[PDB]
DNA sequence: CGCGAATTGCG
DNA sequence: CGCGAATTGCG
């Protein structure tokens, strides 16, 4: 398998894990920005590679683009395909916020479809996510 | 630490 | 014993 270069990338930066999230969807090419969410107080890093990913198909979709969408986390990738985020957060008024996130993600995807291949980002081949936050 | 996959007590 | 609940590599 090669790299689609004409493709989005998408990674989260957290602070802790569960800690404080945020990420973003690059250009695979060229680095743009194309989105980013500013930090969500606290969630997991899969919680945020979750949201990260949802948040590349409905930008996709609303430019109707046919772009494919990498991420590194073969969790998210599973939680989006399965449109179910199996996450052990505790539901509590500080983690409010990423479990509404979390929530309207997955009403997204139970209640449309898409056309994205979401594939997985081969680190140990290809080297570091164009969205990786360092 | 949080995950999925795997391995490890009370009916 | 079964069936699951809970415990035990990778990022
Ligand atoms: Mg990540």
């Amino acid at each position: 398998e090669e790299i689609i270069w004409e493709s989005l990338s998408v990674d989260v930066g957290s602070q802790g894990n569960p800690g404080i999230v945020e990420y973003k969807g690059v250009d695979t090419k060229t680095g743009e920005v194309l989105f980013e969410r500013e930090p969500i107080p606290i969630g997991t890093n899969n919680m945020g590679e979750f949201l990260a990913i949802v948040h590349g198909l409905r930008y996709l979709k609303e430019r109707n683009s046919r772009k494919p969408i990498y991420s590194n986390s073969q969790t998210a990738i599973k939680w989006v395909k399965d449109k179910k985020a199996k996450s052990t957060l505790v539901r509590n008024e500080e983690t409010a916020l990423i479990w509404k996130l979390v929530d309207e993600a997955e009403e997204w995807l139970n209640t449309h479809t898409y056309e994205t291949p979401i594939l997985k980002w081969q680190t140990d081949k290809w080297g570091e996510i164009k969205a990786d936050y360092g």
